[PDB]
């Protein structure tokens, strides 16, 4: 009785064990079989109770599981808990049955990778049962064909008489037969998001987390399991990525027998949720990936399943426009004229597209009323939104425009109507963060008013683009529409609206470029990633700044999705003086836009903008869509390195970043990768160089003074 | 408006910051006072919200707490969380009042550090309060004058009118400014229990706990910040250990702005406490000691808090008699005739105490049955308990018991004609390990019969030793005796009833020394200490093994309460054959006392054996009472060596191990701590050295070959 | 230092094997043993002596030493597996081999047929054991 | 001359100098190892085998410093206190990957095997028969050979 999945190169390897316990054997590279599954040592472990109290050689506690739980015999965290009406939480999952099917089904009400064609993959259902308590768990398994990719999740269904509360409910949960591992999590803050953090296992439980309501700029939704050689470019490495932007929990636990659990899921922290007989919950999944060579390996995989399997819409795969933000530019300090002016030159400099920022709705000269309110300010653009971008594009340029649905200002027109359309709890005071509340997206009427509110909006005017913004954390979450014993599943219920939000208008708008935003890059998750095609990565535009920022953010997401603005100097955020050639080399890097005041620029920046503009146009669908290799960390040094290959390795662009300068410093000299080492490169500017010499010898490169300096080569074969 | 809590020579500081709000200031080296507590930078931290909206500076989020709670712009894990009947976990707590007075309260229905007189701590309650809920939180704190010991605990009262469930009553937690630290605790298992790991701390969450109802093997409630430097004898260390002996929770946190939050308490995880209007939870304590001498520096200050101030019972300062246990010599395979037989040459070996271990009870031939039957099997003890009590006293020894009370077997009278006084959930298998099941401990009648059967038994004879043992963790927790809203309090009410259980028998009987054992050192826990002052340090009575066990034991427990046993080889754990010599120097090195069959011992052995016992006796208010210093680490080489000093530096004991032998070795010295260096010492059987010389230069050690080698030197002041 | 003759054995068989004590203090069961190994060792002579070595487990790096001898064409394989201090209620030990055929199946005398690719990619459980100074060696011979 | 030596089925790059006097006066080789070789950068670790009677050739790892490190041997043989091998290792290279440079002196007496990073990152890897105690003298028309 044994399940093999195969994904990719690699294989997932599942067993009955004994009476219907589903146990796992195996994650890696591809097998034909695993014929050691039940060839190893019976032990009788101490304080490792049984099920069966003939045979103290079997425990839960020592029996390597798929969605194991806490209570019978099994003493580590459980990938699920489930309260019964006696107050007792024991449950006890056995085989019932599985079915195999081609393609990949879609979560009810969730985001998911999907497939075009059902050869593309295949999904495994093991059906498991609690027959007291009529507890029927389906566990859902999907092997891509091309990829190294297992997606799971699970999905209850109570087919019995009484109520169960589920006090946890993780979307997956493998236990590794050792333990010897490092471990990559992504922490950071606003300004900072998704710094590479590398950590040895410890004896006992490490996890990243979010209890923000949102996947956070603190914690993103994932983690990996590396081998101890294992780098960028070699060795075994297990991802694990979240497909939901609220609260997660990302868990590895080791116990006393050298065994890690990896788990990840909604965080059971502050969370439960009530199923009445004939109810159901379906978890978010997490994708899986294996690769043996490296994290670029690892990377791309999720770059190429991200891009083309999870994020939707007509712009899927298509080139992105560069744009021109005016947030830092002006923030809430502008009008229409000031906007109409500066078009002019935007559209002579290569400029696509001209984004509208906060400011224009209500009474939004500042940032501490006016939420909900999404009417035109008629003082600052007495044309209107139909007017302003009639102006917009009658210069051959794009409109663009920006809203935050999520949010209600206490000082606006709709808390003055609906006091009660927010988060809220009895007779507790409303904290605020940015001086305003969250909306209740856990109830029907408030979706609907947005959907409806938001869609008119963005068809009155000729709009081909969005961003779609969120500058808070949930606090003293609660709705007035939900029963006392459903109030804990307010936070799940908003994110579950969220995405019924977005769904509705995203379709009601196909021509329009959703681009996903939470203050920088808070909510950067495969979740929002499968509504909105792109992501404004950080609120810090620092080129230095950004290199680590991106590096980070470039482990799990696509570049395509990766937005990346030149701003001014110095920096809104650090106060740190780059160089323009040295910003836009970082930018050019992602999604390419700019976000700064043309007005106050020199005539030779002015200049440069336009030789960048053109640049990018050559290298656009090469950056975007080309295969991503990370050369030199900024978390591992004075240096960052990258570069982009064509998917015939034709062509090539090398990006190389120093940011401390070296007084009568060494020699410096850069290996790359992923270049067809049978064939020869030209190295435009530099000379023709051997496929063979720039992977295996590398290139010297040229010695310069100077902080913050960066290089931009474009690589061609002969 | 601020606390100042000054332990032995360090200080613990508070403050109270704007509208009530308890915060953290300061714990270390003691300082008159922190004038800049309040001289720290007041930024607006992006996505961190405001209890006032006016002020963004400030957050729950970025404020060091004392008792932190989730919910009002707080996203870190709290220290406690309360859900109100209307179902929101939204709670407030502000400042009232608070108290001072000398001296230190008892825990109700708790273990706890305490004092013979009022000088020797001071004693602060913080008392908290949210006023629309009516709940009333006292922050207990308790400050020693000559250690460096901040004890803590919380106290909750629902003086409300609706009930009050809390979902987590952790008993501390506290902010530190940086995290810049490394962090320790004991992992381990059965036959390995307290390895010392050394790990960094992580950008999340590290935690170690325990899920079994039982402190455990796996993760002994004990974790440290140390600095990135600090070693044995130098550096800041910060111990947290904690006085329970059932479910906790050991976390530590750090959050994007690089502070660390530890946390300990009662483990959240299926825990549970309902509070009616009137009814209140006392949380255990939490010992907190500060160092800046090392990891030694620390162990010394708990060896004598808890020897001294935890232990109880006329033998708290008595020395320990050398006892013999006969569970490996002849298991469950012994009678009458057969120990008597050997008490004989065990008297003239110098042995002062013989303990029966398992198999005088019920019919236990086997570990499958008789648990719960508390009466003498006459078929092996035909003369009974009183009649081989008798025998042994008359031979100029004392006399000790084994008991497991805490258990019965399913095949049993006790289980036959009480089959609902076990642990267990309606309708589920329950489970067995070892074949026996757990007492439900949190039943009033279950108590009672086990605190007037035992007390009968051990009155029915001239005992004057208690081996108290438990040999499984809890599963399918659950009380028949308790409603539905109160079944995850079973496993706290378990701890309690067990506690008040020992308590009472530990009264009726002030003449016995008690040792706790839970498979070894399942409950070397603070909590186990207070009711019984030694403990069965570990099944693993291998000397190579024990190494290890007893250097990681000794970092928070005091040697006179770590048991160890000179037992037979080839080892029955590990199958290792290590020299008599080197069992007795490892066995010596703690609490001394035998576990082999003597009558398969040689001639030339059981002479050794007296000249241990012997030598034993003349050091045994040194090893048992004196002042340990560990120098060299079996986790960090091959070589393991610590020492003992008595308290005026007089006097002193070195041990030293050598596990794996090299060839042709480079030459050994040892470097000694904790002697007079404006003193000689004479090293008994090497000749006169400098106290200055010994510490500073070390002695070179004589050269030896061969596997598993001892050395063991007396010192003593000219 | 006292280790099992089958333990010196073993470690003796992975280099240039012979014998260098007095015979006439060997027991009975000492000398049948040291027969067997004799044999042994002439079957997996050329293997070892002329095979491509592959080290498997450093003794420089913790607890275990683990090496294995691959014949030119990877049909034949003879692996061995040594731990040095043995740890009470131990972890289970596993052991990924290398230099094989991922695409053909390989024999393990005694025990059974694995995978090439499961014995490099998975890797193998090994029995759990006792005492100090433990060997194992296990002959491979491909399908 | 300088001879360098590659063989076809392995990886091999043997060196070795010799040394001729075709002058009229007479010179002194205070020093004269087998080969040199200039690696551009220095972010490596090295191997060499250290060791005693009763236990030869155990494996080292250690990162390079910025000056001189060497094994050698002084004692009129390869010694079992360092055997005459030393090897450049990638820092993430261990038995089964990674970029290794071996060096193996096929000579039985003193060696010198040194490892030189100078000021700018370079490393400089040279090994033959030890300088220390050594010279030798070559008269018009002699050679040495290395
Ligand atoms: O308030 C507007 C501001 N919010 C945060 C976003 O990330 C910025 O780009 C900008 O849109
Ligand atoms: O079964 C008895 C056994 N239980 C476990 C203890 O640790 C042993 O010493 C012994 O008392």
């Amino acid at each position: 009785k044994q399940f093999h999945l195969r994904a990719g190169k690699a294989s997932y390897v599942m067993q009955l064990f004994r009476s219907g316990y589903l146990a796992h054997v195996y994650w890696g590279k591809a097998v034909r079989d695993v014929r050691g599954a039940r060839a190893f040592p019976r032990l009788d472990r101490a304080f490792s109770p049984n099920p069966d109290p003939s045979d103290r050689t079997f425990s839960l506690d020592t029996l390597l599981q798929e969605y194991p739980a806490y209570g019978n015999t099994d003493f580590r965290a459980p990938a699920y808990q489930v309260q019964l009406e006696n107050g007792s939480t024991v449950t006890d999952l056995r085989y019932k049955t599985h079915r195999i099917y081609k393609g990949k089904p879609r979560l009810n009400g969730l985001p998911a990778t999907y497939v075009e064609h059902e050869q593309e993959a295949e999904t495994l259902e093991i059906v498991l049962g609690d027959a007291l308590i009529g507890l029927e768990v389906t566990l859902q398994y999907t092997a891509y064909e091309k990829w190294n990719v297992i997606t799971r999740s699970a999905r209850f269904e109570n087919k019995g008489g009484e109520r169960l509360k589920l006090l946890r409910a993780l979307s997956m949960s493998v236990d590794f037969p050792t333990a010897d591992y490092d471990w990559i999590h992504l922490p950071g803050a606003w300004g900072r998001e998704r710094w590479i953090e590398r950590r040895p296992l410890v004896t006992g439980v490490q996890a990243a987390e979010s209890r923000r309501g949102a996947s956070s700029h603190q914690q993103n939704p994932f983690i990996a399991l590396v081998a101890k050689n294992a780098d960028e470019h070699q060795g075994e490495v297990y991802g694990f990525s979240f497909v939901y932007s609220g609260n997660f929990l990302a868990q590895i636990e080791v116990d006393q027998f050298g065994t890690a659990r990896v788990s990840m899921g909604i965080n059971p922290f502050d969370f439960t949720w009530l199923l009445q007989p004939g109810e159901s919950f379906q978890t978010p999944e997490v994708v899986m990936v294996y690769s043996d060579q490296g994290l670029n390996g690892m990377s791309q995989t999720y770059h190429e399943l991200y891009r083309t399997r999870l994020a939707r819409g007509a712009f899927r795969d298509r080139e992105r426009p560069i744009l021109i933000n005016n947030w830092e530019a002006t923030y809430f300090d502008f009008n229409e004229e000031k906007i109409v002016n500066i078009a002019r030159t935007e559209a002579e400099l290569g400029i696509e597209l001209v984004v509208l920022d906060d400011g224009w709705f209500g009474e939004r000269d500042d940032d501490r009323r006016s939420l909900g309110d999404w009417i035109v300010n008629r003082r600052k653009l007495p044309n209107g939104l139909d007017g302003l971008a009639k102006q917009v594009n009658e210069l051959g340029l794009q409109f663009g425009l920006w809203v935050e649905p999520e949010m209600v200002s206490p000082n606006s027109e709709l808390y003055r109507k609906h006091p009660d359309w927010c988060l809220h709890v009895p007779n507790r005071p409303r904290s605020e963060g940015r001086n305003q509340l969250v909306l209740d997206y856990s109830r029907e009427d408030v979706c609907d008013y947005i959907i409806e509110t938001i869609s008119n909006v963005l068809a009155s005017a000729p709009i081909t683009y969005v961003k779609w913004d969120m500058n808070r954390h949930m606090t003293e979450i609660g709705s007035s529409a939900l029963p006392p014993e459903r109030q804990r599943e307010t936070a799940h219920r908003y994110m579950l609206g969220l995405y019924r939000v977005m769904d509705e208008i995203t379709s009601r708008l196909p021509h329009i470029l959703f681009e996903s935003c939470s203050g920088g890059g808070g909510r950067f998750d495969p979740g929002m990633l499968y509504y909105m095609p792109q992501t404004w990565t950080s609120d810090n535009t620092d080129a230095v700044s950004r290199l680590k920022i991106q590096y980070g953010t470039s482990l799990v997401y696509p570049i395509s999705a990766m937005g990346a603005h030149v701003s001014a100097v110095p920096n809104h955020q650090v106060g740190r003086v780059a160089s323009l050639k040295t910003r836009g080399h970082v930018a050019m890097s992602g999604n390419f836009g700019y976000e700064l005041d043309i007005t106050k620029l020199t005539e030779t920046e002015k200049q440069m903008m336009k030789q960048q503009v053109a640049f990018y146009k050559d290298v656009r669908r090469l950056v975007q869509f080309g295969t991503f290799y990370r050369l030199l960390s900024p978390f591992e040094g004075n240096e960052a390195a990258w570069m982009f290959v064509s998917a015939d390795r034709s062509e090539a662009l090398v990006a190389y970043f120093r940011v401390l300068a070296e007084a009568n410093a060494p020699l410096s000299y850069l290996r790359l990768k992923g270049l067809d080492s049978n064939q020869d490169y030209e190295i435009e500017g530099l000379g023709v160089y051997g496929g063979d010499e720039l992977v295996y010898a590398g290139v010297a490169l040229p010695y310069r003074s100077s902080d913050f300096i960066s290089m931009m080569w474009r690589l061609k074969a002969v």
